[PDB]
């Protein structure tokens, strides 16, 4: 099959590369980095994500790995070895995680593994938000985020979001210090959304927005429209190991 | 068909019943509390909640309305004669909700349409969190909430939730003022579970468990396990017009 | 001078009562367990709880020391020789905190070095909160949570309260669980108030409280008020070192 | 007396301020902007907090009022004819409110009214957070910000801070969107701190900070040090009628 790694660019993660690399060369099994089949992340969760923003034009045709030098990773980096030859011989099984489709309109389109947000250029933050055509709030503060399933123990967390287990196909919207008052006001809850729901944000006054996709921040201009919803696109996991999903999230978070 | 009519027992309520069914003498179409196909409900959400209770043992024979004089109503007193007749020519599509089966094991078996939770006796509240036959967490707090997507604006609400829609098959636990410092630790955020996952708690000490199922709230004494999951019953709604569930949310919490 | 020591009554804690008793016969020094001047809790916080409210008439009188076999504790049980030394030779200064008046009326005085909390029989709980005469809110949820700002670590910590450093004379309120919508609303924040403010709860329906004062909880009926005020009264520690109150916090709850 | 009058600068508020001029001009009692002893602020909050630090450098010598067209309001547009006769007679007795000194260090001084944050140039933020000379925690998440006891209605109390009674001399610090896992910890609590405390931020990389004081809003660049404690200078309030900050906080949240 053909693969490729991407490196966090350290000693440790570079040296295990090579090592990997080295390895595979004793099956078949070669590297292409143009069109791999196999995606191998050695690094953190940030440089998972790069990887999946790499070949994020290619996500039906690629099976994601992390090794962890992590949510993304998943593998040790003294478990390597023990991955080559699982990776060689062909004996895993893929999961399926949801993406969010971002659309911003003055049309740019963008797919977040874990979040996309929205803040103003500074700027108070007034949107009008409108899910499935009807208007449900006019948010004032800070910014809103929307989350992918596995998106929600990250930047979701923080702001005190639920935790969705991946296999539920879904978006989850929370707010980022609200104003409310008796004028204004918000539901102040985390709303989480099925399939083919569309949740729109649309400027008030206002129209600058510091947008986020996963690590990328970018300011947008004259901006008519945000819109969100769950993509049709999936990204797909290799393993080769049972490590469910809240067993992670005791891992990373209990002990 | 056959249908009844709860009410909240109040006068106004009781004399919309009576007109209702004085409509319904003028159609076939007659009133039977064993074994209704329609059943409606008049008064407010815990009128709908004790009708879902009086007819758990028929949810798959019934379509429930709720008439509020409300989440799960719905229809105005002023919109009763128009319910009568278009509910008499069956000009209606179903709409179903899951609902949360609880199962304490010492084994009694339970269905909540909003939330089960469960609290001491008075009596520290310590438990074990499995998941899947997974050790997640061992709490200590006032207690826990397992709520249903439609129980989501209810107490599960209040408790720092997010509101799900409800056509996601799906049941969120949250925390009840837990104590956490660098002994003690729980999650510290909503869980939101899919169909199959189960949510087991187990004693630490301490066996006796207030548990709560929607208004219904029993001491249990030398309890072993409660177990959380998705039922495979759904409820199933009459209706009849366009009422979106986040207009809903939108009409009782925004304005 | 005189002394009494309490213990969490086993092993470790009452073999450490006997060897400082064994070595403050050295010194004069007697022991006195119906005026005692100095009071020593060898156990927990909620030993040290205990032995507060069981010289809670001689508070003026009295220097409090806590050992944890803690934020009320402050000696490990190894230091134990040398807090009978220091203790025997008068190297002392003394550092008060403020208690919490809590006026229970059908009239019964209660003081708290934690907390006092009400909730209902069970029983919707609703209030109606009054600050200084003024009708602030009407309350709807769970409970109420006054605490003191060493309490703020404790009850008031897992409700999203605030950390307080003792030297302020205040007292803080949060909710448990308020059900807000369009209809029902609650301040949604804890709130702080000085010395000579005065809370006061009044029933709305339903009359009977669950009413806890630090660990004692008792069922209150025929309820016409409960009144909060910071206390003329404070509680006086021993000590011997400086270990800072955000110190004391850091050790608790970061590492 | 000499006075000032500022204005939102709307049709409203203008034609108020002449009104009032020329009221004034029935008394003596001159117009003065360089040296007033009675600031007069019409608009809304951000037209107080300019007119605060338009005469930062002369508190001691002001007394401020506000006229909404408002926790710094107090004063209906209807009630203008009375307030410049009951302010001609001095009919006032004085109240004055904590302010909160920042520190940039690199030194650059700035008194808030409301509040000062941090956050960063963007950027990970992460600083080391240092109470009196004491090592507390390293913040990892989008800012922190530190809040006077007015200030608590605001910024602060989206952010899920404490209400607190102005005459409390104190500040606040809360989190915003604080990272918590099994390997970075935050106090996960908002921070009241009396007079005399300092908390010092730290940079841990990155030393570049984008830092707020009420509104205005600047980029410094080779921060060394962010120092936070209770002003020693105080804002002077004119009034006139009772109106307690609780009935204020009640007005502006509840009805
Ligand atoms: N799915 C998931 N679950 C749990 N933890 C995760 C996850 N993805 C990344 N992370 C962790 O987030 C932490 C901070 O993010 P980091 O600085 O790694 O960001 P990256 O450039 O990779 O990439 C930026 C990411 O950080 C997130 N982020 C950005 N700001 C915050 C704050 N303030 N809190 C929490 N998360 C944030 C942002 O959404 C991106 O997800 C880091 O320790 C990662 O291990
Ligand atoms: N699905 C849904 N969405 C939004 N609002 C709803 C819903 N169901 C009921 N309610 C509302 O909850 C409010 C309080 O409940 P109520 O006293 O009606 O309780 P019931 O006997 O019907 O029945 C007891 C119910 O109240 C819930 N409950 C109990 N305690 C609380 C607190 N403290 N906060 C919020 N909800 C609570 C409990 O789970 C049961 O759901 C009331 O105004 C209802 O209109
Ligand atoms: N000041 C302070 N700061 C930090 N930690 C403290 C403090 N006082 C006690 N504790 C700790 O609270 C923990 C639980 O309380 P525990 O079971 O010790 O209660 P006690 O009978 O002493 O006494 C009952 C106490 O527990 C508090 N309590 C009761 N329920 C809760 C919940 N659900 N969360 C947090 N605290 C609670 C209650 O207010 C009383 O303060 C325990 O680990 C203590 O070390
Ligand atoms: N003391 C107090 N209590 C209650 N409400 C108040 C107070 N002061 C201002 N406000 C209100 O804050 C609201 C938003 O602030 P606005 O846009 O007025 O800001 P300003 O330029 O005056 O000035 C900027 C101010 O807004 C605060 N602010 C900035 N961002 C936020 C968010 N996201 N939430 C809440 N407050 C914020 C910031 O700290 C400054 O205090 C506005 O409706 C004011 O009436």
């Amino acid at each position: 099959m053909k693969y490729m790694i991407t490196s966090k660019g350290d000693e440790k993660s570079d040296l295990l590369r090579l090592n990997m690399i080295a390895g595979f060369g004793e099956y078949d099994m070669e590297y292409d980095d143009v069109e791999p089949e196999i995606v191998i992340s050695i690094g953190g969760d940030g440089t998972f994500l790069s990887a999946f923003h790499q070949y994020e034009e290619r996500l039906d045709e690629i099976a994601f790995i992390g090794i962890h030098t992590g949510f993304y990773a998943d593998w040790r980096p003294a478990e390597a070895d023990k991955l080559v030859k699982l990776l060689a011989k062909g004996e895993y099984q893929k999961v399926s995680y949801p993406l969010l489709k971002t659309t911003v309109k003055y049309e740019a389109t963008y797919l977040a593994l874990n979040e996309s947000t929205v803040k103003s250029s500074g700027g108070p933050f007034v949107v009008d938000v409108v899910i499935n055509d009807i208007h449900f709030e006019r948010f004032r503060g800070d910014g809103l985020c929307m989350s992918t399933p596995s998106g929600t123990t990250a930047y979701n967390k923080s702001l005190g979001g639920a935790l969705m287990h991946p296999s539920i196909e879904a978006m989850q919207l929370t707010e980022m210090a609200s104003i409310n008052n008796r004028v204004y006001r918000t539901i102040g809850s985390p709303l989480v959304f099925p399939k083919h729901h569309v949740v729109s944000l649309q400027p008030v006054n206002d129209k600058d927005f510091q947008i986020s996709v996963d690590h990328l921040s970018i300011l947008h201009r004259d901006v008519q429209e945000i819109r969100y919803e769950v993509s049709a696109k999936k990204i797909h996991f290799a393993r080769f190991r049972s490590f469910p999903f809240w067993r992670r999230v005791h891992d990373s978070f209990i002990e």
